[PDB]
């Protein structure tokens, strides 16, 4: 007994793990990971064995590795004899004994060609598989790796990496075989006791039906599952509500979720984003526009139902032309406190700009704590078609000159709306970031009423089985002056590899 | 082997458990725990053993416990094979000896009278003990828990719960003598920590190191509360960032954080420190009733918006032309008379302005699961004659299906030293207030922070608070019901059982 892993890089849908005897790219950090990985043990002097095929062996020099042994598996290369690093066996089942004996082998790993790890895998050789996902899937592949097995389930997931451009995981795969029990004993003994009284009952875990690849149960540090699980912790704890629009809801109140920006764009991978409809409707806000057709004549409808002769004159604003918003968000933004009378008006110079005194301070006065822009107007919320979502937002240069930013949100509504801010808000933060001269950093959201409604049930639980695939990149082609400038021409996708798109009504 | 626990309730400070025979209080949530924790085994086929002396045997009628067998340290009662569910033994020592005896005993519990405690705990007997701190000191008690020896370190401490306006709590040790979820998880965090460094989001949210992070042997069980304030404390601690600000003195900050307070069962009133928790609902009710005057708040002895609200600061910012402690559209301002026009402290601003508190009681009666419940602070357009810009910017609130009211604020900038914990005593208030006068119970207060940071003159302080394990909350009930939220008056306000740390003096940043 002595522990087998398989270790491989490969695309994230279809498993090219070669091209041509080489591999489909160069990604250093992968190589430092392999490093790490193989090199890893405890007692220092033994070695780690690192088994692998001729073709393999041939693709790296036949240039040995410092500190580890190789073995290479052939049925020609002569078991030779100069070199001890290196060893020399007819088949990977003989390779082993390597387990018996060989006390001065700590740990074996597999470490490919496809014919190898076919073998490792057939043969049930292999306990753990670590995976290096690369999301790089429109180029020429002749080596693959295998489909894991059943038996294996995935237990860790890495928050996505860059390098030049490419998107990564790692990701850490078990051989299925089949804190305290004194403080989990007595907490559900208090929770027995209390029931509503204990938080922790207000609050309880999700269940394995609704928590997205649930085998995973220490290592959710994709930040996709700060999104996927606050959908299963309304899914599971969230109370059944009515409101305004005939379609009700399930919710919770005070909910957070977190993302990291430095290494790739938050779009979710679990469905596929309208990210061109987010950028759009951003731009919008960005100029203080409040004229629906100008979304509407790039053909973005999301805010089309909200602009309706019928919605407007449901609530009081029938006075209004059809897509007159009022001064919803752009309006804010641009012309806080503004007086507004139609979409038609001349606004330059009324109200505060708030975005530009962002700017300002943004570049001036970094560490200073004012950054913030809001659209909770109390005194205009009664001309706008919908008070606003996403209702302040606080900004914070890092020592490091990286660009984090805070969303409150008062009623993120899960299914449509939140992905929308996550993506919305990574942008934002981006654009300030390339006009003030800083790199992007985090993005938090802090939500209110965090909410899912009736007729999504079906199609999140859909999204709620697809496991996560690392995230995109996203950068800009040119560097603006003023941020009003950006196009969405300027705007590059790298690496973005969603699963189907899931159709959602929007309830009005 | 074979495990062997106490079980106790103790007076929180002075580990009371008896007075004349009997507890020094009626807690029957208690009894439950009791008995749930007793009776909790896995063989069917086995029972648990509560030992006691004789004298706790009288207490409790000398009737058997049901699915259990009572064993009496008694030298005189006698050995008589009547009850096969209670047996007596001349000496705690040997009777222990359930341990190798009836293979039939699965689990064993010291279940008190301070002497069986006191040999069980001296003859290093006993490896776990269960406590149930009770909050009320100050009455008559004859007989105590032990003081719990160092061999013991405390793994878990519940949230606070309440029975009859009593504040009390649950905690386990256990004797420790001689991250890690796997091996192959936390390796391969730490290899990929290497690779990235600052480029993996993990390195940047590093763990506080044990040296400051509060009660370190709980891991597991950090579940009273007052841990969401005290781990943030120890985070910035970790990773804060140095930065100098407006004020001489410089800050560590990090970016995004939050705390959860439950407030159904108990009043989030830090026990770590001594809390200024009159200053705080005399600024509170100032704000309410709509007051920008500094002098009403001098003049109740509430000197907090003093330095604020002086000569020179509102010469130095430009509000030269201000009255003394004239202190601005802030925060209650802009809560009754949103973007009134703000002539002086003195004139009267009945009808200008939005009034959102009013709004917000309205909102919270008549549309209840409405989402927009929303009181806001930040007034771009009022920034300027503020004597200072609001740090608690906005605040929601929701009405769950069981009627109990909750609250988020989103707090932009916050002493954690100072401000902080006022603002969690603040808005637990107002949010018990806003519950009163709307019909419902306290629910849940959460805080998004935007920059939390500790300033740098404070750094000693706050490491000596976090040396202190923090003791079960108090409760706050108001003695009665008020027709309007503005009436409300520090009398009204009854503290049962708050039990702190001494005060500890941090100066404040001007
Ligand atoms: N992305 C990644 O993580 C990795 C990618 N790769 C890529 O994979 C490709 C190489 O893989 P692949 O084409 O499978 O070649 P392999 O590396 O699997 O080597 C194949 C050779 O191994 C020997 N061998 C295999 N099975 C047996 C057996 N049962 N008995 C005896 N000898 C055996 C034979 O050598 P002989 O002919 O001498 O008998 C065979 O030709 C390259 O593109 C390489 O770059 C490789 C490793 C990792
Ligand atoms: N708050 C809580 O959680 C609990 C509180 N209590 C309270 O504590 C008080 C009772 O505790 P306490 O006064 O210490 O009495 P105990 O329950 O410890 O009983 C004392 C008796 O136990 C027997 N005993 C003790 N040691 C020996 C020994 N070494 N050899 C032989 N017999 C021994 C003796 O009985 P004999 O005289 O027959 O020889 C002695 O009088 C009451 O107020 C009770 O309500 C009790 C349990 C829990
Ligand atoms: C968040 C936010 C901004 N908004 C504005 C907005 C306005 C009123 C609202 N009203 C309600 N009840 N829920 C909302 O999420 C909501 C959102 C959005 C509105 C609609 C979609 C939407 O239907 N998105 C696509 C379909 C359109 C497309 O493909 O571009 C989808 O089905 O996912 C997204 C965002
Ligand atoms: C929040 C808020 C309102 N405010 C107003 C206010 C004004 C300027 C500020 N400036 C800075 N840098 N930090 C602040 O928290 C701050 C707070 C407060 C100011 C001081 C204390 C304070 O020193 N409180 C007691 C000591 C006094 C007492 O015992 O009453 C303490 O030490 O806890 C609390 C609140
Ligand atoms: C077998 N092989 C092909 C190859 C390439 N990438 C991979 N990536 C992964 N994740 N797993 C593999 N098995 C893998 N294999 C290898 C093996 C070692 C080195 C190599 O240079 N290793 C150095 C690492 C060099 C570095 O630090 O950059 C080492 O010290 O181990 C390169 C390719
Ligand atoms: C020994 N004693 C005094 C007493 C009271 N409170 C305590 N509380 C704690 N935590 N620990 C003790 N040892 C303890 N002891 C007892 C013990 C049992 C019962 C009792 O009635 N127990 C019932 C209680 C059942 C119930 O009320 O649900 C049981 O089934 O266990 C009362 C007093
Ligand atoms: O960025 C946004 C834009 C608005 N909405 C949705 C949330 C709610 O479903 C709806 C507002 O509902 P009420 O607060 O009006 O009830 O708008 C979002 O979720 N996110
Ligand atoms: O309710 C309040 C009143 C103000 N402050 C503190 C937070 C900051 O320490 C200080 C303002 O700092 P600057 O934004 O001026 O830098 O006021 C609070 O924390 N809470």
């Amino acid at each position: 007994e002595k522990n087998v892993s398989i270790v491989v890089a490969a695309s994230v849908l279809s498993s090219g793990i070669g091209i041509n005897g080489q591999l489909p790219w160069s990604i250093s950090e992968d190589l430092k990971f392999f490093s790490k990985i193989t090199n890893n043990k405890c007692d220092s002097n033994k070695k780690n064995a690192l088994i692998m095929g001729r073709k393999t062996w041939d693709s790296i020099g036949r240039r040995p590795l410092k500190n580890r042994i190789i073995v290479v598996i052939s049925s020609s290369l002569p078991q030779d004899e100069a070199d001890p690093n290196v060893v020399v066996f007819r088949n990977l089942e003989d390779s082993i004994e390597n387990l018996m004996n060989d006390d001065s082998i700590e740990n074996i790993f597999v470490c490919g060609g496809e014919s190898i790890y076919r073998d490792a895998l057939k043969d049930n050789f292999v306990d753990r598989i670590y995976l290096t996902r690369v999301a790089l899937e429109d180029i020429e592949f002749d080596t693959y790796f295998p489909e894991i097995p059943e038996t294996f389930l995935p237990v860790y997931m890495s928050q996505t990496f860059c390098t030049k451009n490419i998107s990564y995981d790692f990701m850490i795969f078990e051989k299925q075989e089949k804190q305290l029990k004194s403080i989990d004993d007595t907490v559900d003994l208090l929770g027995e006791i209390a029931g509503i009284r204990k938080m922790g009952n207000r609050h309880k875990f999700p269940k394995e039906e609704i928590y997205n690849t649930p085998s995973i149960r220490f290592g959710r540090e994709h930040y996709e599952f700060q999104y996927l699980d606050l959908l299963s912790r309304v899914l599971e704890n969230g109370a059944y509500r009515e409101n305004r629009t005939g379609i009700s809801t399930y919710s919770i109140f005070g909910q957070m979720m977190r993302f990291d920006m430095r290494e790739s764009f938050p779009l979710l991978t679990t469905k596929k984003v309208a990210i061109r409809s987010i950028f759009e409707e951003l731009i919008w806000f960005i100029k203080g526009d409040t004229n629906g057709n100008h979304l509407i004549e790039k053909k973005v409808y999301i805010w089309s139902g909200n602009g309706s002769k019928e919605y407007l004159e449901r609530i009081g604003l029938g006075h209004r032309e059809e897509n007159d918003l009022g001064p919803i968000y752009g309006f804010q933004w641009r012309h806080y406190n503004g007086e507004y009378k139609t979409m038609h008006d001349d606004y330059t110079g009324v109200g505060v700009d708030q975005l530009a005194k962002l700017i300002e301070t943004l570049k001036n006065n970094p560490k200073d704590r004012r950054h913030i822009l809001t659209a909770w107007n109390p005194s205009a919320l009664s001309q706008m078609a919908l008070p606003p979502c996403h209702v302040l937002s606080q900004y914070y240069v890092t020592n490091d000159n990286c660009l984090s930013c805070n969303l409150y949100q008062r009623s993120c509504d899960l299914g449509l709306g939140s992905p929308f801010n996550i993506a919305s808000y990574a942008i934002l933060t981006m654009m300030l970031a390339q006009v003030c001269g800083y790199e992007p950093g985090e993005l938090a959201i802090f939500i209110g009423d965090a909410h899912i409604y009736e007729n999504h049930l079906t199609q999140l639980k859909e999204q709620l089985s697809r496991t996560p695939r690392p995230f995109p990149q996203l950068k800009f082609k040119r560097k603006v002056e003023n941020i009003e400038d950006f196009k969405w021409e300027d705007i590059e996708l790298i690496g973005y590899y969603p699963y189907p798109t899931i159709k959602m009504d929007m309830a009005v």
